[PDB]
């Protein structure tokens, strides 16, 4: 994947491989994205989950959300993948939450990218300003937050008001990754990765870990892709047998579109080709990545 990376780089063809890999991605249905009385759910017209791995709320009004499960087989890790919640649609976005029985949201952009406003406020920001989404009946407070120079981590609670159950969620927040971008490094990113990791909401105990940025797509592609890899990887403790490019093109079995430009698809080897030296058993590095980021 290093060889690779090098042949790719050395005769410039990152946009190529890239170009082959949208032209490869399947193709599947997105019947119900389209129905007319869900056009106000859909952020982007044009990115939508593909009916068969669509998450569908319980709800018999309309259970449609923009989020799709992504379930890899080998890797033996699903996340679920969705746009930014919009104004109408933060209610759908927690009872999805509930209902998949996620522990962790990731989150990789900013409410606020390039003058617009890619995503609702959807998570309070001060203790004593609780959320209710009087749609789903569900109720949520910031517990407490622990700021980083480049990235967030929330403690929320989460109450189903119907039952008075309560559930704690993690929220990581990504605050430097631009839209259409790659994150500062391979270091600081594989912090925020590894953040994630030990906080357990990657952990097949919980529901699947709810990935997001304002498409739910580009970024959120990158996160994934770098995360399943370093998994395989992980499992067989064998660097040479991932396929970086097939591990996406499996992915994007259960969503359209997932890593936006080739300068992604490049910081992704970057990442999994810098993670790996730490799944092959130097942990030191984790420590390194840690400092590289500046993250205080
Ligand atoms: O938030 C991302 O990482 C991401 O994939 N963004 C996406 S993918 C995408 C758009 C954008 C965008 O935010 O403007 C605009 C519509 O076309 C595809």
């Amino acid at each position: 994947m290093e060889k690779e990376f090098e042949q790719i780089d050395k005769s410039g063809s990152w946009a190529a491989i890239y170009q082959d890999i949208r032209h490869e991605a399947s193709d599947f249905p997105c019947r119900v994205a389209k129905l007319p009385k869900n056009k106000n759910r859909n952020r982007y017209v044009n990115v939508s989950p593909f009916d068969h791995s669509r998450i569908k709320l319980h709800q018999e009004d309309n259970d449609y959300i923009n989020a799709s499960l992504i379930k890899m087989e080998e890797a033996q890790r699903s996340y679920i993948l969705t746009q930014g919640p919009l104004p109408n649609t933060c209610g759908h976005f927690w009872e999805m939450v509930w209902e998949q029985k996620s522990r962790g949201v990731v989150m990789l952009n900013r409410v606020m990218e390039k003058g617009s406003l890619k995503c609702a406020q959807y998570w309070p920001q001060k203790e004593e300003k609780e959320m209710i989404f009087e749609d789903t009946n569900l109720k949520l407070t910031l517990i407490s937050e622990d700021i980083k120079t480049y990235y967030t981590v929330r403690q929320l609670e989460l109450e189903n008001l119907t039952t008075q159950e309560t559930r704690e969620i993690l929220h990581f927040h990504y605050t430097t990754w631009p839209d259409f971008g790659v994150p500062e490094s391979p270091a600081s990113f594989l912090n925020f990765l590894f953040k994630v990791r030990e906080s357990g909401s990657l952990s097949p105990e919980h529901g699947p870990v709810v990935v997001h940025c304002s498409a739910g797509i580009g970024r959120s592609g990158t996160f994934c892709l770098a995360d399943t890899c370093l998994l395989l990887m992980d499992k067989r403790k064998d660097p040479s047998s991932v396929d970086i490019k097939k591990v996406l093109l499996d992915m994007r079995k259960f969503r359209m579109g997932l890593i936006q430009t080739a300068d992604q698809l490049r910081f992704s080897y970057l990442a999994v080709i810098e993670g790996a030296k730490f799944i092959m058993g130097d942990s030191s590095v984790q420590d390194q990545w840690k400092e590289l980021s500046h993250e205080d």
